DNA sequence: CAACAAC
Protein backbone atom coordinates (compact mmCIF):
# COMPACT_ATOMS: atom_id res chain seq x y z
CA UNK A 1 0.00 0.00 0.00
CA UNK A 2 2.68 2.40 0.60
CA UNK A 3 4.42 3.88 -2.04
CA UNK A 4 8.24 5.16 -0.69
CA UNK A 5 9.84 8.69 -2.12
CA UNK A 6 13.15 7.78 -1.12
CA UNK A 7 14.97 4.21 -2.37
CA UNK A 8 17.69 3.04 1.55
CA UNK A 9 18.93 0.16 -0.58
CA UNK A 10 20.90 2.96 -2.78
CA UNK A 11 23.61 5.35 -1.61
CA UNK A 12 22.75 8.93 -1.81
CA UNK A 13 26.73 11.02 -2.03
CA UNK A 14 29.52 13.32 -17.64
CA UNK A 15 25.80 14.39 -16.04
CA UNK A 16 23.71 11.98 -17.03
CA UNK A 17 21.26 12.90 -19.82
CA UNK A 18 18.33 9.63 -20.18
CA UNK A 19 16.39 9.95 -23.34
CA UNK A 20 12.81 10.43 -23.03
CA UNK A 21 11.26 7.43 -24.99
CA UNK A 22 8.08 9.12 -26.28
CA UNK A 23 10.07 11.93 -26.96
CA UNK A 24 12.51 10.47 -29.72
CA UNK A 25 10.51 7.58 -31.38
CA UNK A 26 8.06 9.33 -33.23
CA UNK A 27 3.69 8.86 -33.81
CA UNK A 28 3.24 8.28 -37.67
CA UNK A 29 1.02 11.51 -37.59
CA UNK A 30 4.35 13.51 -36.37
CA UNK A 31 6.71 12.37 -39.05
CA UNK A 32 4.28 12.75 -41.91
CA UNK A 33 3.43 16.18 -40.89
CA UNK A 34 7.09 17.13 -39.99
CA UNK A 35 8.25 15.56 -43.65
CA UNK A 36 5.49 17.57 -46.27
CA UNK A 37 7.29 18.13 -49.51
CA UNK A 38 7.70 22.01 -49.92
CA UNK A 39 4.89 22.39 -52.45
CA UNK A 40 2.23 20.44 -50.14
CA UNK A 41 3.43 23.30 -47.45
CA UNK A 42 2.75 25.87 -49.81
CA UNK A 43 -0.48 24.65 -50.91
CA UNK A 44 -2.12 24.06 -47.73
CA UNK A 45 -0.35 27.56 -46.68
CA UNK A 46 -2.24 29.36 -49.85
CA UNK A 47 -5.61 27.58 -48.56
CA UNK A 48 -4.70 28.58 -45.15
CA UNK A 49 -4.63 32.06 -46.16
CA UNK A 50 -8.08 31.97 -48.47
CA UNK A 51 -9.23 30.76 -45.51
CA UNK A 52 -8.70 33.10 -43.40
CA UNK A 53 -9.68 36.27 -45.11
CA UNK A 54 -12.79 34.32 -45.99
CA UNK A 55 -13.79 33.33 -42.77
CA UNK A 56 -11.59 35.45 -40.08
CA UNK A 57 -8.94 34.41 -37.99
CA UNK A 58 -11.33 33.35 -35.37
CA UNK A 59 -14.02 31.90 -38.22
CA UNK A 60 -10.64 29.56 -39.50
CA UNK A 61 -10.01 28.65 -35.97
CA UNK A 62 -13.91 27.30 -35.87
CA UNK A 63 -13.64 25.21 -39.43
CA UNK A 64 -10.19 23.90 -38.13
CA UNK A 65 -11.86 22.46 -34.64
CA UNK A 66 -15.39 21.22 -36.29
CA UNK A 67 -13.28 19.48 -38.78
CA UNK A 68 -11.46 17.38 -36.29
CA UNK A 69 -14.52 16.87 -34.37
CA UNK A 70 -16.68 15.54 -37.45
CA UNK A 71 -13.81 13.50 -37.75
CA UNK A 72 -13.50 12.18 -34.31
CA UNK A 73 -17.30 11.39 -34.04
CA UNK A 74 -17.41 9.78 -37.32
CA UNK A 75 -14.30 7.52 -35.53
CA UNK A 76 -15.90 7.05 -32.12
CA UNK A 77 -19.44 5.99 -34.45
CA UNK A 78 -17.07 3.53 -36.40
CA UNK A 79 -15.69 1.92 -32.78
CA UNK A 80 -19.09 1.13 -31.53
CA UNK A 81 -20.64 -0.39 -35.01
CA UNK A 82 -17.43 -2.51 -35.52
CA UNK A 83 -17.08 -4.15 -31.48
CA UNK A 84 -18.65 -7.38 -30.90
CA UNK A 85 -21.05 -5.25 -27.65
CA UNK A 86 -27.02 10.17 -31.95
CA UNK A 87 -24.16 8.85 -32.95
CA UNK A 88 -24.70 6.72 -35.71
CA UNK A 89 -27.18 8.98 -37.79
CA UNK A 90 -24.86 10.99 -39.18
CA UNK A 91 -24.54 11.75 -43.11
CA UNK A 92 -20.75 9.78 -43.03
CA UNK A 93 -22.49 6.97 -41.45
CA UNK A 94 -25.16 6.71 -44.34
CA UNK A 95 -22.01 7.59 -46.67
CA UNK A 96 -19.45 3.80 -45.48
CA UNK A 97 -23.15 1.47 -45.30
CA UNK A 98 -22.24 -0.44 -48.35
CA UNK A 99 -18.43 -0.49 -47.01
CA UNK A 100 -19.80 -1.84 -43.92
CA UNK A 101 -22.07 -4.56 -45.45
CA UNK A 102 -18.65 -6.09 -46.64
CA UNK A 103 -16.21 -5.97 -43.26
CA UNK A 104 -16.47 -8.61 -41.00
CA UNK A 105 -13.84 -10.40 -38.96
CA UNK A 106 -12.15 -7.14 -37.08
CA UNK A 107 -9.34 -8.66 -35.13
CA UNK A 108 -7.83 -4.83 -33.30
CA UNK A 109 -9.98 -1.57 -33.10
CA UNK A 110 -7.88 1.39 -32.43
CA UNK A 111 -5.24 -0.46 -31.71
CA UNK A 112 -1.31 0.07 -30.55
CA UNK A 113 1.56 -0.59 -32.93
CA UNK A 114 5.00 -0.03 -32.72
CA UNK A 115 8.08 -1.23 -34.87
CA UNK A 116 10.61 -2.77 -32.83
CA UNK A 117 13.52 -1.49 -35.28
CA UNK A 118 12.82 1.66 -37.05
CA UNK A 119 11.78 3.59 -34.29
CA UNK A 120 8.26 4.64 -34.31
CA UNK A 121 4.99 4.06 -33.21
CA UNK A 122 1.07 4.00 -33.95
CA UNK A 123 -2.64 3.68 -33.46
CA UNK A 124 -4.15 2.12 -36.09
CA UNK A 125 -8.18 2.57 -37.20
CA UNK A 126 -8.93 -1.37 -37.11
CA UNK A 127 -7.91 -4.63 -38.72
CA UNK A 128 -10.95 -6.76 -40.32
CA UNK A 129 -11.71 -8.57 -43.24
CA UNK A 130 -12.98 -6.57 -46.42
CA UNK A 131 -14.92 -8.74 -48.50
CA UNK A 132 -12.80 -11.18 -46.92
CA UNK A 133 -9.16 -10.17 -47.47
CA UNK A 134 -7.72 -8.87 -44.06
CA UNK A 135 -6.63 -5.02 -44.27
CA UNK A 136 -5.20 -2.79 -42.02
CA UNK A 137 -8.63 0.00 -42.85
CA UNK A 138 -7.77 3.97 -42.58
CA UNK A 139 -11.05 5.80 -42.00
CA UNK A 140 -11.09 9.09 -43.38
CA UNK A 141 -14.03 11.72 -43.76
CA UNK A 142 -14.17 14.25 -46.30
CA UNK A 143 -15.03 17.52 -47.15
CA UNK A 144 -14.74 17.13 -50.79
CA UNK A 145 -14.63 13.75 -53.41
CA UNK A 146 -11.20 11.59 -53.37
CA UNK A 147 -11.82 9.05 -56.18
CA UNK A 148 -8.73 8.32 -56.52
CA UNK A 149 -6.00 6.88 -54.31
CA UNK A 150 -3.68 9.50 -55.15
CA UNK A 151 -6.70 12.11 -53.75
CA UNK A 152 -5.76 10.84 -50.40
CA UNK A 153 -2.26 12.49 -49.83
CA UNK A 154 -0.62 10.75 -47.14
CA UNK A 155 -3.49 7.94 -46.49
CA UNK A 156 -2.02 5.17 -48.11
CA UNK A 157 1.57 5.99 -46.24
CA UNK A 158 0.35 5.82 -42.67
CA UNK A 159 -1.67 2.81 -44.15
CA UNK A 160 1.64 1.23 -44.82
CA UNK A 161 3.24 2.93 -41.80
CA UNK A 162 0.96 0.89 -39.47
CA UNK A 163 0.64 -3.01 -41.40
CA UNK A 164 4.66 -2.76 -41.38
CA UNK A 165 4.69 -1.58 -37.45
CA UNK A 166 2.00 -4.40 -36.78
CA UNK A 167 3.51 -7.34 -38.61
CA UNK A 168 6.82 -6.20 -36.13
CA UNK A 169 5.25 -5.37 -33.29
CA UNK A 170 5.19 -8.76 -30.66
CA UNK A 171 1.97 -7.77 -29.50
CA UNK A 172 0.45 -8.97 -32.43
CA UNK A 173 0.76 -13.13 -33.53
CA UNK A 174 -1.04 -12.50 -37.12
CA UNK A 175 0.33 -10.71 -40.39
CA UNK A 176 -1.04 -7.93 -42.43
CA UNK A 177 -0.69 -8.04 -46.27
CA UNK A 178 -3.51 -5.32 -47.93
CA UNK A 179 -4.24 -1.77 -46.80
CA UNK A 180 -7.92 -0.06 -47.32
CA UNK A 181 -8.73 3.54 -47.41
CA UNK A 182 -12.38 5.16 -46.99
CA UNK A 183 -13.02 7.92 -47.73
CA UNK A 184 -16.59 8.99 -46.02
CA UNK A 185 -18.49 12.35 -47.18
CA UNK A 186 -20.74 14.14 -44.96
CA UNK A 187 -24.13 14.30 -47.44
CA UNK A 188 -24.54 10.46 -46.98
CA UNK A 189 -22.72 10.08 -50.81
CA UNK A 190 -21.36 6.51 -51.29
CA UNK A 191 -18.15 6.71 -49.63
CA UNK A 192 -15.43 5.64 -51.87
CA UNK A 193 -13.02 2.61 -50.36
CA UNK A 194 -9.12 2.53 -51.93
CA UNK A 195 -7.96 -1.06 -51.60
CA UNK A 196 -3.94 -1.61 -51.41
CA UNK A 197 -3.02 -4.88 -52.19
CA UNK A 198 0.72 -6.01 -51.20
CA UNK A 199 2.41 -4.58 -54.25
CA UNK A 200 0.73 -1.35 -53.92
CA UNK A 201 1.43 -1.56 -50.06
CA UNK A 202 4.88 -2.59 -51.16
CA UNK A 203 5.44 0.62 -53.61
CA UNK A 204 3.95 2.94 -50.53
CA UNK A 205 5.93 1.42 -48.14
CA UNK A 206 9.54 2.75 -49.67
CA UNK A 207 8.19 6.11 -49.34
CA UNK A 208 6.96 5.68 -46.16
CA UNK A 209 10.52 4.71 -45.32
CA UNK A 210 12.04 7.60 -47.05
CA UNK A 211 9.86 9.79 -44.88
CA UNK A 212 11.42 8.48 -42.09
CA UNK A 213 14.78 9.25 -43.00
CA UNK A 214 13.59 12.49 -43.61
CA UNK A 215 12.37 12.56 -40.32
CA UNK A 216 15.11 11.33 -38.76
CA UNK A 217 17.59 13.58 -40.57
CA UNK A 218 15.58 16.21 -39.66
CA UNK A 219 16.05 15.82 -35.68
CA UNK A 220 19.55 15.38 -36.34
CA UNK A 221 20.01 18.51 -37.83
CA UNK A 222 18.42 20.04 -34.64
CA UNK A 223 20.88 18.16 -32.31
C1' DC B 1 -0.91 11.03 -26.49
C1' DA B 2 -2.33 9.80 -31.37
C1' DA B 3 -5.25 10.77 -34.58
C1' DC B 4 -8.69 13.70 -35.72
C1' DA B 5 -8.26 16.91 -41.29
C1' DA B 6 -6.84 20.90 -44.47
C1' DC B 7 -4.18 20.74 -50.27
Amino acid sequence: NWFPIFNPERSDKVPLKIPLQRNVIPSVTRVLQQTMTKQQVFLLERWKQRMILELGEDGFKEYTSNVFLQGKRFHEALESILSPQNLLKSGYIESVQHILKDVSGVRALESAVQHETLNYIGLLDCVAEYQGKLCVIDWKTSEKPKPFIQSTFDNPLQVVAYMGAMNHDTNYSFQVQCGLIVVAYKDGSPAHPHFMDAELCSQYWTKWLLRLEEYTEKKKNQN
